[PDB]
């Protein structure tokens, strides 16, 4: 069947799979490792596994064995969600990867926002968020995909929904090798959540079916804008319908309230018509350091 690959191949017996950590199109499982490091063989640590559905086509398994490989050339980075390890041999296909226990970004914004509350202590209104570690948020998903970008890899669904939060609250790009057939999208098919992922589209991947490294700074712009709203739903109470012709005359999202207009500009700026008149991520990375370097230091 499968090839064996020694430099990536995990003992299966040394997995304990738990619960499930979301919905898929394989099913993802909370896993604990033993030895993953080979230093410290009985040394455990919680990963994440995926597996093939119940009842899986060749096609859901020639998938996954293709989102396996791709992960494999896409290297090691700290913002974005790393291959640990596989189980191609004696029993069913694990792909091993990176556990982020604080669930996805647009969870993470939306839990934590500030408080008509009766006052206790001296920092009663004082959210769990403050200005500078959204930036930092934004940051880290940027330089995130600046590598995945430098490894060749358009992510086609950049969405705060789509970013992971570990337990140091390190940002890490979530499902860039995913195979998500962009010829067969339902523009109008809302998911599961709540969410439509056509609002995150540039308008080239929307409208002519092109993807770049600019549609994903379309996307990263829809994210910033997330950020800042502390996971708020892009383009409220417009149905799909509206959003088509909207985006044909050019319509843009408000400025969200309690938004520095240098990051509205960012936004602004990744939201340009023209992708050449998009910043890069390098140039958002870059831009993006300045503001958190500017924080006051005391
Ligand atoms: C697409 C529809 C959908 O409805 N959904 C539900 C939400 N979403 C579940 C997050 C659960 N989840 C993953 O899927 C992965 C993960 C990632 Cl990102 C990979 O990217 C390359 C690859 C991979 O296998 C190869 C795994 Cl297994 C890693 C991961 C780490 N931590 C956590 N904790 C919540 N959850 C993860 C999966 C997508």
């Amino acid at each position: 069947d499968l090839p064996l690959d020694p430099l990536w191949e995990f003992p299966r017996d040394r997995l304990v799979l738990g619960k499930p950590l979301g919905e898929g199109c394989g099913q993802v499982v909370r896993a604990e490792a033993f030895g993953m490091d080979p230093a410290r063989p009985d040394q455990a640590s919680t990963v994440a596994v995926k597996m093939l559905k119940d009842n899986a086509s060749d096609k859901d398994l020639a998938d996954l064995v293709s989102e396996m490989e791709v992960m494999k050339l896409i290297g090691r980075h700290k913002n974005i969600i790393n291959l640990l390890g596989v189980c191609t041999q004696e029993g069913p296909l694990y792909v091993i990867v990176e556990c982020a226990a604080k669930g996805n970004l647009r969870e993470f914004l939306r839990a934590r926002r500030p408080p008509d509350l009766s006052p206790d202590g001296p920092r009663s209104s004082e959210g769990p968020l403050s200005f500078p570690v959204l930036v930092s948020c934004a940051y880290q998903v940027a330089r995130g995909m600046q590598y995945l970008e430098s490894r060749k890899c358009i992510h086609r669904d950049l969405a705060a929904r789509n970013v992971l939060v570990t337990e140091d609250n390190v940002m890490k790009i979530a499902d860039f090798g995913l195979a998500r057939g962009v010829h067969h999208i339902d523009y109008y098919k809302k998911t599961s959540n709540g969410r439509l992922p056509v609002k995150w589209m540039a308008p080239e991947a929307l409208f002519d079916e092109v993807y770049t490294h600019q549609s994903d700074v379309w996307s990263f712009g829809i994210l910033l804008w997330e950020i800042f709203t502390l996971g708020g739903s892009p383009y409220p109470g417009i149905p799909v319908e509206e959003l088509f012709s909207l985006l044909r005359e050019g319509h843009r999202m408000d400025r969200p309230p309690h938004c520095p207009p240098e990051l509205y500009g960012l936004m602004r700026e990744c939201w340009h018509a023209a992708p050449s008149q998009r910043p890069t991520f390098k140039q958002l990375v870059e831009a993006l350091d300045k503001v958190l370097l500017a924080v006051s230091e005391e």
